[PDB]
């Protein structure tokens, strides 16, 4: 009997009573549009803003497609948000997680980058890390085509786009951009292999993420498991940047998150960890099913004002 939010019971409850097929039972298109059409549904609408524009920049295998989001049309330098979407590195888009980032670029008052990176099964690891790191680069020279000028970047990403988070900081961190990461947000991340964690059989099944979608994103993902970029606990963490850990109290993969920050903290480096009570996984994209979780997110976005100091 683990703690719910009564409007995230409810919720959970809708999911049981739909009880659809399950990721792996899907076709790949079926799998990435009920993804579309659960935080289409779910989550609060779109800010209005200033500049919502779709860019590209160049990648290792070709264009990765962007979004910038403003709610100014001019801005001085400053730091730039690079995001990377969560769906396992097997779903999601620019769209799944468009709202999100009104949200974040309104509430933060700085411009957001978010990343169309490439996914498994079609690119298996590590296309999007490959994707997710290179336009963190070229935000991060301050292009024209940006209309910003970047003083420092902040990483932020949900799920595998927490995993994400991780990954591209430490790659800067061992081959710096024009300017530095600042400030790094994994939410609900991936950082450590969720096998074996005692969240992962604790939240298996009802949870929104269950442990069929989490095997079903690894078998397509194909990461190797002795690999830094896969899963991030490996790498070196003594000089990580100032961190924003955000887990969910209900996640499968929460000990995960856990386990990040504590490696922070045992390294010496800055870290807010902020576990979330009595919701699940995805809790930044359900904000309309679940109107607690606006609340949620708004904790992460004045945890971020402070770090930024
Ligand atoms: C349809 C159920 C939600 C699954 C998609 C999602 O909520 O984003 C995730 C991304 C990556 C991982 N993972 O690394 O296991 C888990 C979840
Ligand atoms: C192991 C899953 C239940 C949560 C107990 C804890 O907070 O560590
Ligand atoms: C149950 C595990 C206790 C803490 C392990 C550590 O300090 O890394």
């Amino acid at each position: 009997t683990p703690f719910i939010r009564p409007d995230m019971k409810a919720f959970l409850e809708a999911i049981a009573a739909m009880a659809g097929p399950t990721l792996a039972e899907m076709t790949l298109e079926e799998a990435r549009a009920s993804y579309v059409a659960l935080h289409g549904m779910a989550d609060r609408p779109a800010r209005e803003l200033a500049v919502i524009r779709n860019l590209s920049c160049p990648g290792p295998a070709g264009d990765i497609p962007l979004r910038l989001y403003d709610a100014r049309e001019s801005r001085e330098a400053g730091p730039v948000i690079t995001f990377y979407h969560g769906g396992g590195f097997v779903i999601g888009d620019l769209d799944t997680h468009h709202n999100l980032c009104t949200e974040i670029a309104a509430l933060m008052d700085l411009p957001v980058v978010a990343v169309d990176y490439r996914l498994a099964p079609e690119h298996p690891f590590p296309a999007a890390i490959e994707d997710c790191e290179a336009a963190t680069r070229w935000v991060a020279s301050s292009p024209s085509e940006l209309g910003r000028t970047a003083s420092g970047v902040i990483p932020i990403g949900d799920s595998a786009g927490g995993n994400a988070t991780i990954v591209v900081s430490q790659l800067l961190g061992a081959k710096p951009a024009d300017v530095p990461v600042v400030l790094q947000v994994p939410i609900f991340p991936l950082a450590s292999d969720a096998v074996g964690s005692a969240s992962l059989e604790a939240f298996a099944e009802g949870f929104v993420l269950t442990k069929a979608s989490i095997e079903f994103f690894d078998t397509a993902y194909k990461a190797d498991r002795a690999d830094p970029r896969g899963f991030p606990i490996l790498g070196d963490h003594t000089a990580a940047p100032p961190t924003i850990v955000a887990t969910a109290s209900l996640d499968p993969i929460r000990d995960s998150g856990r386990d990040y920050a504590k490696a922070l903290v045992e390294a010496g480096r800055d870290v807010v960890y902020l576990e979330m009570e009595g919701v699940t996984h995805s809790f930044t994209n359900i904000r309309a099913a679940v109107p607690s979780t606006q609340g949620d997110l708004e904790r992460i976005i004045a945890a971020m004002k402070m770090m930024l100091g």
